């Protein structure tokens, strides 16, 4: 960068392909486990270093957990609890009101990995679920703090955690 | 986006090409005027809706105005005041230290439009300078709050303003 120079157009980071879970996940896990999963993720979050991002206030966060759970149940192939009640996901946009940097996503993911184990999510559909949130979560990042692309964490990296 | 769906890869917004000013800018304006331009731009910034982002302490304020003026003088073709002191520009990275959303860039730009007129920046190189900051400023944005791309402000939209 100096006088006269030309900087070509460039992109910061690409939002990778997102594979939504097949209906096998809803069938293997069932609605009750899915809802419990989200509740435990939320509990993990409230104990995490990003607890401050989350409305504290029983009514506030009881409605939030319910919403997230409806979203997860529907997207894993259950009934349309979410779109019948909130409509179009438009998730990135819904997250604009909260500051989400790269570290925030990693902690959100780590809390989810722990919840997946804590609730004994069936191993057979675990990768389908993981690869969904691992990639989808990248699109919620709205505060950049590095030139590096957001970290990828493939199931292969964490699978040993679920058999130990 | 639903169970089984595959959202393909995508980018948020492109950093468009940036044309840095030719040395003609420094030749036409001179070091004094470029430093006054930066000084005035900062006076405007302190009176603007992003005033909170900038220092209140007089010593810190002087330091930053100096760095920006050194950068502008150098980048317009003057002596290398910035690289000799602060070193490599890496401007996007240096700006991670402050939260900059789309509106912040718009306000920073409108403050610059007024400064440029206020100090009677030479008409021969005004467009060259404007197109540099209008595009370069896009790469400073590190907080996204909309799905829309950052607003483009071509010189043609504002050219009448400079001439009355
Ligand atoms: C990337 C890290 C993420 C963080 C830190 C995060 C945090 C949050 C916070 C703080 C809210 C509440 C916003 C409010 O109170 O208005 C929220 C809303 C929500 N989040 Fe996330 N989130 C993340 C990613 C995701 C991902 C990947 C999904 C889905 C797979 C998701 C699903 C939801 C849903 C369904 C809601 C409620 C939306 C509604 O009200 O309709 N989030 N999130
Ligand atoms: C787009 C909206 C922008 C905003 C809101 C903004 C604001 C700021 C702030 C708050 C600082 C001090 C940061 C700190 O020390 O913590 C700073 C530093 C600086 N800004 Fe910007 N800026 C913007 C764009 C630009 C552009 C486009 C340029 C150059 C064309 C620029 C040139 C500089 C320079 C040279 C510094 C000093 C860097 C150093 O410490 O060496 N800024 N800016």
């Amino acid at each position: 960068a100096e006088s006269g120079s030309i900087c070509e157009a460039r992109i910061d980071f690409v939002f990778p392909e997102v594979k939504f879970p097949s209906k096998k996940v809803y069938l293997a896990a069932g609605e009750e486990l899915l809802r419990k999963l989200v509740e435990v993720h939320h509990e993990n979050l409230m104990k995490s270093k990003i607890h401050y991002l989350f409305p504290t206030s029983h009514e506030q966060l009881r409605s939030l957990v319910k919403r997230s759970a409806d979203f997860v149940v529907e997207m894993c192939g259950g009934p349309p609890y979410y779109t019948l009640t909130r409509g179009e996901p438009k998730m990135r946009a819904r997250h604009f009101s909260v500051t989400i940097d790269e570290k925030a996503r990693e902690i959100w993911l780590a809390c989810y990995k722990h919840a997946l184990k804590d609730v004994h999510f069936p191993l057979s559909v675990l990768e389908e679920f993981w690869q969904w949130i691992e990639s989808f979560s990248i699109r919620m990042i709205n505060r950049r703090t590095t030139l590096e692309p957001p970290r990828r964490v493939p199931y292969s990296e964490i699978q040993d955690f679920f058999v130990s």
